[PDB]
């Protein structure tokens, strides 16, 4: 049930898209990359499996900037991703309450705004995915 | 046997409670949050599963300050949490000897007091949970 | 199906080879160590299992310098390693898209060149292994 | 087959011994603690399971100082620990080649001596355990 190698290779060729869309920085992700990422989820079930692995990996390893981007991407996929992608997202959704607990020391310039944005995005994702 | 999504969503709505109760800082957790957390454990078995995931995640990722809070919360749940919560806590109790081994460099102001507090709380939890 | 202990011990005796070949530094790996590592993969199936464990561990724990070396070694093994090694590499190939996502802050002297080299090596490995 | 809770509790009461024996510092472990740790392994199979969990956790989380202590303790247990402990150690022995790969930046005062000591202890453990 794991992705066939042909799907792993197709997905590798898509990584320029995803690298820009989830870059761990304060530059908002542009709209066209949301559209491209939803298109990736529809390529095949194996493409969707690879995409979930990738997005959850980025969510774990990124600072709040990249975490926020992943959570926004997942929220968009709730409305435009494939049915199979949303199924495996629901089956692997224990991460949402962890994203909703993201916290740390406040920034002298921005306070806790970034943490609050990440937690709010996780709450919105949970409300959408779980209702 | 994993939590249904309706329980994951209910639990998300409780996270303000838990975020304050386990905040990774030197401010003691107030009594009313112990009571609220025990109430969460009684909501449903799925709520208890989510709660265990959350508390063990906080125990792993926090400094000694948050570790101590989680261990005190778990000790309180030994006397006031649901039967199902204490069952799954007992089934997942290998972490206690790890908490009881918490150590690190001494603080110039407070010495090893924080490590000693964490280890003592883990020992008390083990004595309560395992007897 | 895990390696017998005799194979674990033989592999330990090979670690001087692998330690030099994957050292986490900017000194390129010399050609003779590629040859020696391919020879290790042919010693036995258990030797190949140990070798995969080792290379994937180094890939995870190293800076970009050691990551690049591991990815070059794996690419060489695609052309000269044992059939069993390439089978278990294919079965454990989810790491490739993670290596192909390697990124971080740019270097004032070298920019993003190291990240780009790692990602390019991961793409080449995927193209070779998955086609 | 996991340890009963009575064994988890007995083991908690032994942690003062193990905390001193594996302390992550440059003070050699005294001989009497080797003897006490071997005695712990003989208390019961569950005590041995807890002991393995503890020692492997310390091996993973410690600097080279604590890693070296754990590897010396395990070598001693090869000659004086219980039969059950050595069985489960052999079943969980993939860590040895990872310890035998321990490396890092050299120390201006001590060079690579610590890494070399850890790797040599891992090689000795493997030679003893695997032969």
């Amino acid at each position: 049930a794991a992705p066939p190698l042909r799907d792993r290779l197709s997905f590798l060729h898509r990584l320029p898209i995803l690298l820009k869309g989830t870059s761990d920085d304060d530059v908002p992700c542009p709209g066209y990359l949301f559209e491209e990422i939803a298109k990736i989820s529809h390529e095949s079930p194996g493409s969707s499996q690879c995409l979930l692995e990738y997005l959850l990996s980025r969510l774990h390893s990124s600072s709040g900037h990249g975490k926020l981007k992943v959570l926004k991407i997942l929220l968009y996929l709730c409305s435009h991703g494939s049915s199979f992608f949303l199924l495996i997202l629901k089956r692997n959704s224990a991460f949402i309450q962890e994203a909703a607990a993201f916290a740390g020391p406040p920034d002298p310039l921005h306070g806790n705004s970034l943490y609050q944005k990440v937690r709010a995005a996780a709450q919105d994702l949970g409300s959408t995915l779980f209702s």
